[PDB]
């Protein structure tokens, strides 16, 4: 009798003709003769190797083992072969280290965010590792001293998966991820010796965290005597073995069993005397770990898009494949317009993501401005709220349109929705990152080079005269329409961002 | 240290002031003096036994055992004393029943959608096979004789969780569940023996079921030399044990592992020489399933209203709780704008809802007019694409305030947009139940039956000439529209509701 | 075509001839009457409620919760509601209480054990709580103060399953069971408050216990500044928890995967601080909790033998069913031969356990002599030591009677050999037991004691000459032959007792 | 403080005296300077990328899968990495192919069975395909003609992993295993195409089979109007699937879940028309596989031994590592005895095998006489019976040894207790062999042989008259003692072997 076909993939590179048009905007020759061909092998290993290699990991969850069998404490995590062979792929592909080659000037980013675009939706979330240890280097990069950053970085920005590493963000506790002012860590003078030069030991639980899979971490602790809240905060590095590859005082209490992302460990961990050494000075710690948030945001938002592209290449595959009433779904006028209002939005995101990515490369090359440092700061945390909130919507919306087959795990489809979720929560939700889009209009003129941003760069009239209505509101009420504020400003950039490079 | 304070339920016919002056204005005296203690002790149960239970039930989920020990095939599905409770607290709370005791007219089936809207959200989505239960006894009520009634309608409308039944409904197969035109279920004449005067011996294959566990189903099946497509189809009656409790020619081939809905078994069936009672002639399955629908969509549309409830419910006593930056939640402007503008939501979701419901009632007992059953007819497919759509969002919205709790599955939280996703699915997608309407309305004028409703209840002046301007659209556009068309109707009937029962 | 019809039960009193004989011959006419009755009831359980319950348990073993979803340590330990009907039965079945109640002498054990023995085999072991409740009950009963007895005896003692209380026996560590010299938790002098009067917090990790669901424990703890190894620790007595329902200062670390006795806790344990109550004096431990083994070894023996009789009727019912080459198995020479050879060992191991029951009740009851008192401490540790290799040996036999099936789980016949093969380890393995019997014959003319006995009571002229040379040996090569000695004894003694019951 | 250094493994060629005397006895100068090098190189993977491996395969049992996302029968069995890498060392080792590279006469067969000794306890059973592959491959080299020997052969007898095939033998049934005479399996003339000359189609259910992820199988069937029971079967050859990779009309059932071997797939298979090919006459089926018994009951002798030498290494390495006591377990005489005990077991068990191996060299090469012939043909089901009963015996025992520890799974050490039990029930039961043993001697007078065998070697004395005394007895008796004969001759024949090669 009748079977359905089921979707089908096809190289990410030669499929995303959004992403081709980008690229030759904004990579120069030069990078393109290197990009592009890199860039379509790899389209080519996230519809084959690693497909299959997530699949497995997202199939058989990492597993916690705390004692081995004559009660050793071990805290061992077990994870899939897939899982392990992703994390290969992220260094020899360069998934990271490709941004820190900085031969093309800000188009190394580019370059970059490119490889994680494609790289992401067939990784089982391996992403977010990458996010925190491309973070982790920017930090080291600017704040560590020669010795630490010689140790360090090689690993980190390794194309060689014997020697990379990856590093874990531990600053959520159980008071609070949003706001870290509670943070209840404590790290005492240490006169013991390390391979890092270890300045203090860490006492206190991070209550989310990547387990023991990455070989570093950076945390915020509070030093002995130091004042309370935010002010009191320091920023440390730590490594989590040592050369017997034993934990360093360091036990995991569990591993969350999670909505979505479940091939990524994340558990509950005590710091029982870690050894870490303070990067920066005392009281710097919010400060210093500020300044790397403009990379996670932008990776959570690349891979939020890249999420949206698989979604919709799903989709868009099943609507030629399943009949209903005597047509093809992409046949009937309703489908196909919700189908084209999904594509428009994943346009949107697109062009926005990767005109941000690019503002991040030139900042990151020296060739910023004042003003677009200004700008970046403000963008970003527009930038990825906005594309976590589409993501989440067009997932939604792909779930449903395979029908009962969308709501059957073995499918693959249920997955779009429960991953999605995920953007929207880590790295700070939309209400936090609307208050902070809003918060950086009061410093350094950041309002005023928004709007001649936009003026110049021709917004829509009606949205210039709807956002100079919504700032002149009470800060009350600027607060209530937060939300509406980041959406106006990120379909404006969107809009801009689409028409600059043809989309 | 420190640990948060989680979010607690309390009574929720107590804590519903919406739902209490929906009931203040649909029951009369006389139903409102049984309805409301009944409707207060409800509440309490689903926040305490019910509560519970329904835990057990998703961590539990059913599981199918194919063989016995030796070799027979037996098709047991092993449910949780949770699920099975569950059942029980349906029966001996009237949560069917109570609506086809029509003593108090048709605020009898108002009374009963207030009992399903406070058990649906504790019942681990036991609510499903409720609705195809009333469902069944509707279309018995209206179309089986005599003696099929007495064996039937009795247990179908039992206040005995011992001799309480449930139906299955089973219209979906492989080819489709929107379009049933493709069903390839063959009915053969039979004459062996069965308990209910069966007619035919069904065979083929169903694709999305309730599984083995309810006692009876209406499905469709086309009679030998029967014409192709839907004009072939005819409704049947089937029971799946005989008095040995052995299935009757019925395989289980697998239960669905889905996204939601876990306690509830999903099977796919093929029926194997089913003894099977044709109900009505040839071609006439289609049109007699109709009625069964409507109740299912309305059951749909509440159970989704009590969904968000529920999640609103935690939503709001977490805010109460949870402190950051300074303030708890509910104290941040733009939190409680968020919150706000859900609770909004609700407020029209449940307000649409039981208007529907009451004109339900009043077609069940003979009072309802000409437009006003045109009306339910029209309304019914726009309610429950709109309650499920403002479900998702809404869910999915509690989830990220919930922050890092909300996506880790121990806080109960994730299920909210699990659960969720389900009501846009099952029983009609967004755009299939939207062009239904469409459909709905070039018959018998129906469509201007709606409009001069709206004229008439000063629906919104902006949004009336808006929908009256895509009204007048040509027919591929007008689809293309559908959507838009069908919420922005939600929304002035809604409001026409909300003004109606003062919320 | 064709299906096996696999194994059925029946009523385990009236099945059981033999322990019908040995009842009639130790019951005195007023015990029977009362006794009788009450065996023939649960006899009737064995084979209904509590095998089903049974089952339940052994398809849902205990789960760890260490977590609550806020961080909060709870060591929630979840059992099935199977496990915790059996535990209810343990209590209004008098299955402890039973051998307190000394109205009849020494008959009142011996009625306590028939009941044990038909409880056991459909218990999923919970049998093994009951060993460790009824020791602890008899050590209190002896050395504890009145005011310690008269708050938990009532609890251990109690027929009523919400008053009573179950207590574990914490006394392996991970340097050793067998011998607990090496014991590393520390006493330390504590002076806060308590319901039972602590007079000391430990501090330590119990290796093998049987969890958090017993109320209260005893274990061993060498208290500040006492001696090392055996003759430096104490006995003490210890709450789980308080008032609130909350943990002692007690932390689990994990459940044991076991071989079998899946249902039953048994889990890894750090005490830390806990507050016990010092049980005698100082340095007296081992000999207080050494008083009491009796007890445990002679529950171990009737549990062994009663899985001995469950898998025999299985067996038996199989052999009476299955046919093979033309004959029902249980009609071919070798197989009834084989069956014959199982039954023999039986009969002997249901023999010596009862006769051995009796003895530890003259004892309990005031009525042993010095001599008899020395025979019972002689004949303990042979009695465990063969009913458990008898109860292996018969349960692999057991499993290749029913071939291939006997080799699959959901026929319940794996079970037989995975929950046998622990009664050989726990409480004392076969050499052992074995080398504790050749002590005994060190001390108080044991050795001429039991030979007395064997003499009087007309043991085999042959099998007494063997252990005659046997006992002349030197001491390595009576250590080498230990367990030939304890079976030849064991042998003796059983096929006097049989005698004597007329089996 | 303390933890327990556990078990470790070394070498297994090395490790073994036994193997390696028995070999300078049975291997001729050149057949060692092959064989010795590879089977130190087999004895390293062994207790490294092997015992990796095997753990890995345990810890992740098989997976049926079977429908598609989609509603298609697949009918997949999912394994582990560690089973597949399994797969791939017996090939690449020759650990069947070595047998039938006959360059070293019957000392190929000797070195192919010390391969076999080495590989099977590292493998997670992979053996018992192993030893169904050899079956086949034999049963074609006598009986297939040369296309089909072409076709197949050079796959079942590959070195080249990507080109090796395995076979099932698929002779269980729902009404028997021992006695296959009540085979059900109908097969009707077939006319339809295949790749290898199929004449039938297959219809019946195989109760016991390895499943479906061997390529060839072979079967017993009832061709269409055939006599009823033994007489009325044929052998038949068939592969699973077609150069698609779909099943033959072939379902599995399910999988059982099985005590032990859990790696190894056992699933209920039905035949829906799968096509066969006879091979051999009607009626001569149950006769043809004769020759493939007697292949698969030394490959399972040679694995329980391998086996018992696995648990007594673990055994031996442990008792030099815990200390009870004040001693070393080896340092107790009573442990020191019971070791001594298992060895000596063991040292009976690899000569009885190896002696057995020898034969069947011998018979494969042509250089066995006539009574050679019948001493291998009584001989083999005595040495099945008796090694596999001595290695539940040994494991038993070696389980007990490690004490509580030895109860729990994650030791590794529980599982020589459950994979071990499947050795006397496969192939056939004790009782069954035996009886087949007394069968064998009254048939050609091959009881005859045995004896003057016996009495020319110079077995023992007393057991030898004990012997003659049984074998005298009326048929029934003999029937009754069939055990003692075959244990009395197993004993025998095993001493007479450690004799010729110095054990």
């Amino acid at each position: 009798n009748f079977y359905q076909d089921g979707p089908q993939l096809s190289n990410t590179f030669r499929s995303d003709e959004a992403l081709q048009k980008i690229l030759k905007s904004l990579l120069p020759a030069d990078a393109q003769k290197v990009a592009l061909p890199h860039l379509e092998h790899l389209g080519e290993r996230a519809v084959t190797d690693m497909l299959t290699w997530a699949q497995e990991a997202e199939s058989q969850p990492p597993v916690h083992v705390p004692f081995d069998p004559w009660g050793r404490r071990i805290d061992d995590i077990k994870t899939s072969h897939g899982w392990k062979a992703l994390e290969k792929v992220a260094a020899e592909e360069g998934i990271v280290a490709t941004a820190y080659d900085r031969r093309f000037g800000a188009a190394s980013r580019v370059y970059q965010m490119a490889l994680l675009y494609l790289y992401s939706p067939s990784s089982a979330i391996f992403s977010c590792p990458l996010a925190m240890t491309d973070g982790a280097a920017r930090a080291l990069e600017l704040y560590a001293d020669a010795d630490l950053k010689a140790r360090v970085l090689p690993h980190l920005l390794s194309r060689d998966p014997k020697t990379f590493w990856t590093a874990g963000q531990w600053m959520t506790e159980r008071t609070g991820g949003s706001d870290v002012s509670g943070t209840s860590t404590d790290a005492h003078p240490f006169t013991g010796t390390s391979e890092f030069g270890a300045t203090h030991s860490l006492h206190g639980t991070k209550w989310f965290t990547s387990a023991t899979t990455s070989q570093m971490a950076l945390t915020l602790a509070r030093p002995d005597g130091a004042a309370p809240g935010s002010r009191g905060l320091s920023l440390f590095f730590l490594e989590l073995r040592n050369d017997k590859g034993e934990l360093n005082h360091i036990q995991i209490h569990r591993l969350k069993d999670k909505l979505g992302t479940k091939a990524l460990p994340t558990a509950e961990l005590s710091l029982q005397g870690t050894p870490a050494r303070m990067i920066g000075g005392v009281g710097e710690g919010v400060k210093r770990i500020a300044s790397v948030l403009n990379i996670t945001r932008i990776y959570n938002s690349i891979c939020a898009v890249g999420h949206i592209r698989r979604a919709l290449d799903l989709a868009q595959d099943y609507s030629g494949k399943r009949q209903a009433f005597g047509k093809l779904l992409k046949d009937h006028p309703l489908h196909k317009s919700t189908l084209d209002s999904l594509e428009a939005d994943f346009r949107k995101c697109i062009a926005f993501s990767f005109f941000v990515a690019n503002l991040l490369g030139q900042e990151e090359v020296g060739e910023a401005s004042a003003s677009e440092k200004i700008l970046l700061r403000v963008l970003t945390p527009i930038l990825k709220l906005y594309t976590a909130k589409k993501s989440i919507h067009i997932s939604s919306e792909v779930v449903e349109m395979f029908g009962g087959a969308g709501y059957v795990e073995d499918t693959g489809i249920p997955r779009l929705l429960r991953d999605a979720q995920v953007f929207s929560i880590w790295e700070g939700t939309t209400n936090v990152l609307s208050l902070d889009m809003l918060r950086a209009f009061e410093k350094d003129q950041a309002g005023q080079i928004l709007e001649q941003f936009l003026v110049l760069n021709e917004a829509g009239s009606e949205e210039l005269v709807r956002l100079q209505k919504l700032l002149t509101l009470s800060g009350e009420q600027k607060e209530q329409h937060a939300r509406e504020i980041a959406f106006l400003i990120g379909n404006a950039v969107a809009r801009i961002a689409m028409k600059k490079y043809s989309l």
